């Protein structure tokens, strides 16, 4: 696939001379990306997101082409779409189809005002964000940093995974560079291996915030990372039940604990014992049914 | 894909569609409305000239619900094809119509400007979707604009709609909201921006679009009372406010009025609609 | 103060009503409402909002001596006056729910009254009337737009200009037409024509209708007593529908006090006392 | 003055009170102050009924209609009746659709966030009815979120008057309030309305922040000491208001607590009275 081509001048044009104060009070930013800021703009009718890149200039411009790379060969309903970049400037940018829900982590806290997400429609992004990763895992590539802030939501809630910056080809290896969020990172991950498990677990924990409505990690809190309920419900001290978003009216518990089943599976600390992606659309399947 | 029920858990789920306002919520396009209660999901059951064609417009509104999914459109959640009646179920709005949240129908108090503005934003992103997948609504009116937990703004009641100018024998609608072409059988997607604007008016005046006991009785007709400068916008907005300025209400009175050209052809399109809309909350 | 009568300067009402600012509140001015024979604005003296009538009226006296001899919690109370500077000011207790009219029509976004503060208001505008008949004062004018709503949704009668002790006749027939008696209208001067207005004044509050309007069928609100005697319509087809807590038998026995106050020989009509007594048994 | 209900009417219209959740078909909203408050349906009106040894809870029965024949205001929740009857004492009051502001501040049951707008609004009218309260000699002793419901137009209502006294210092031995609400004073048996204003104040902290008063599972785990890491210049107020706002300006936020942070005040005289409480709220609008 082949992209538009955009000069600088037309997205600096269309995004305010990339104002970076928030949309809220009349700016264009709209959030802080992976090595990078998005933008709101127009191009057209077109609503966008820009994406101003901003590790070194040698890595930066890496992980821009390893993006275009991997979105010209990753085109699926769950995955946010690409529609052009631009070279020619002084920075580099990535325009994409607008997400006008914004991310996932952001709904979840109610961000700026929004309504909490049902469990009817959180159901349905986790369904979307596991359809996103099967493809993504189908086509030999492992994304290395999935989490609530990278599952945007279109128009309709459906999720669109995000950030392939850092995403890599299966067609186990290891880096020097261990890049993620540390909140979301499998063991193995964290100690420098690359594996499509490490995304299984990763989306363990997103399954979490979707039920507890939580972030995965809260300096002002206890446990401070949002897997450790994990222990605490096994230990039976506490159950799910206790952890369920109480800004839901419509969650049921049969459902909310087939989805914990899901998220319990995926957070296995031995990476060979956590079920392939496959199995995951399957079982949040079944979760509806 | 949808969820298929059968008619005895319907039937079961609205407590054997209880006629009593009850389970009972309104009537609606060729059908009445219920609540029901599935799992810990509260949910609208929709209960439904002649044979032929009541059993066609069910299968047009799964039709376009499975086409048509958007935040400002009342997601279908189900259906019911086997029992005596066919049902259709929905997500339910707990804020109703924006008809009833006009006129603080059971006490209900009345709408900010600030939320007003919001719900214009709101309906017409869920005009925009239908006219960008190529419907045609054909009764845009307060009624089928339902409100959430959040006062967001969703279009409903897809019976009428239509895929794409054509003409028509049955011509369907209501007559208060329904351009003058649509009146005489056409089908456009024009005639939804007119409908729309006067949709506008209703949020700007808190007036019905028709009252039998009024003068003009036909909300539309403001606009000539304007445009002849007897009258102004500002004497007509709704005294139930207390935080619009002159300067938004104009703006959103010029985008109802050009709504309301009398030329089909020289309406805006729905998505001139939304960008003025937008740029009144800013500018 | 608080236990007297203030005599203000004008010059401390003109600071006080910011010069008189005839924009409205909500606007940022001081205009609260046009009143009898003068406009009404906010003010503040003191640590007290208050509401200042400048006249727009010549018997501005009449009000004073008619408050200095009638006060009641269901009377508005006058604090003072000023007769110095050029206008005439009179100056009352602030009343921050306004007027029943008002509240009736939702006015500046207020939520519709429920029926339970509806029957309050009612038994309490009542109250009121009886105060005024029992020591021999006549109001003219009751109306919605002069029955004011305090912090607690209490009624308070207000607008004495035009009262007199609360039978007599006149040349100058005052009030307002779509709440007058027949005979009021011909320059009769009876408390019976009180009741009356009081009748109509029940009508919106089980209506949420205003007495008259320009725009509709009625332009009455009186005739559809006679559209619910002639059987077209019952009263339950008349219920302001942004009530939820209305129930039937209630709003019959509140129209029944209505229909038996709008009656239309002065002398069938019943007393103030008979009405404040069937006000109470409604409750229920 | 108050309408006299049977208890069997009351049974009927409850559901038995039924003591499940209403989220779970039941008819309970909440516990209050000694007794439980359950959902009712009357005539057209729903309404609330609160279910309350013999001699303490028949007398802030008493307490309750006593202070509610007194005390009548826009923003304290109306007592519409009672029932002497049954085996139960119960008290029918005028059902407040949005709930409670702890609730409203947490999002409960999928409702949306309150606006900066409508805080202050709840602010400025939850302090009129503290003012109406004072004003007319009376202490409430459990000022908290919990305790001011929202109506329709999101007007605020104090309610429970159980543990109110009249003026209009007194101490006493029974000790009563919610713990993380409560002046030190109070939590030492003094019985001033000072106490209300510091409760108030908290409760103005939840509503810039959004943060219950007290979380188990947090740091600081009582919402007043923020007032302290403040103070000592580590964190500032900008850091804690509530992300679920669009439309909270710096400085009206930060007007709020300066009423806030004077309101908790650890010396009883140096608080503001309500009266300064309700101008300084006026003045924030603006
Ligand atoms: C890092 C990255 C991002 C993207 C990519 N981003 C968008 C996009 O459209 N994003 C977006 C849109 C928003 O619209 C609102 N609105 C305010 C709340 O009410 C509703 C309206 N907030 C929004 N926040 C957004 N953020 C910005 C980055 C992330 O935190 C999500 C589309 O692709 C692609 C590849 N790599
Ligand atoms: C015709 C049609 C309707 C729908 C569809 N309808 C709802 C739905 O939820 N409906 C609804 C909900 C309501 O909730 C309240 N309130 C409760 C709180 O207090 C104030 C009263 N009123 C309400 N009225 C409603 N009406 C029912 C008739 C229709 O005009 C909208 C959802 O999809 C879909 C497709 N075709
Ligand atoms: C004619 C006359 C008037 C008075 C007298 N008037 C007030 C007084 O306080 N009045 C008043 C108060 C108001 O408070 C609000 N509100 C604040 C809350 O939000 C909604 C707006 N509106 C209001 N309007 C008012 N008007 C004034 C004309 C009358 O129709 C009602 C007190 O004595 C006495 C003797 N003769
Ligand atoms: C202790 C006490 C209470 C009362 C008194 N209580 C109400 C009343 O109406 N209450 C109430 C209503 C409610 O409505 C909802 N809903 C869920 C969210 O969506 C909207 C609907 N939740 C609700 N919770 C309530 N509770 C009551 C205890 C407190 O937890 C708050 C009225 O007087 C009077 C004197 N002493």
């Amino acid at each position: 696939t082949r992209f538009h081509s955009f000069s600088f001048y037309e997205l600096k044009n269309v995004t305010n001379n990339f104002d970076e104060r928030p949309i809220s009070v009349g700016g264009n930013k709209m959030g802080e990306g992976g090595f990078g800021v998005v933008y709101k703009g127009y191009v057209n009718n077109t609503t966008v997101a820009v994406k101003k890149l901003a590790i070194t200039t040698e890595e930066l411009k890496q992980q821009f082409d390893q993006e275009i790379k991997v979105m010209a060969k990753c085109q699926h309903e769950n995955l946010v779409e690409l529609l052009g970049f631009s070279s020619d400037g002084d920075d580099l940018c990535l325009v994409y189809v607008y997400m006008p829900n914004g991310s996932l982590l952001d709904r979840l806290s109610c961000l700026d005002g929004t309504p909490p997400l049902s469990w009817h429609m959180r159901c349905k992004i986790a369904q979307g964000a596991a359809n996103g990763i099967n493809f993504l895992h189908e086509n030999h590539h492992i994304h290395r940093d999935i989490k609530s802030a990278n599952i945007l939501l279109d128009e309709a809630f459906t999720a669109k995974i995000s950030d392939f910056g850092l995403a890599r080809a299966s067609e186990t290896v290891m880096t020097s560079r261990i890049v993620g969020t540390t909140a979301y990172m499998a063991p193995e991950a964290l100690r420098g291996e690359i594996t499509p498990k490490s995304d299984i677990y990763s989306f363990g924990v997103v399954l979490l915030e979707i039920i507890t409505g939580l972030p995965a990690v809260d300096e002002h809190r206890e446990p401070q990372l949002l897997l450790d309920i994990k222990e605490e419900i096994e230990d039976e001290e506490k159950t799910i039940e206790d952890y369920i978003d109480k800004k839901m009216n419509d969650a049921d518990s049969t459902s909310v604990e087939a989805m914990y089943s899901v998220a319990s599976q995926c957070l296995h600390e031995k990476k060979n014992k956590r079920p392939d992606i496959k199995k995951v659309q399957q079982l949040l399947q079944e979760m509806t049914a």
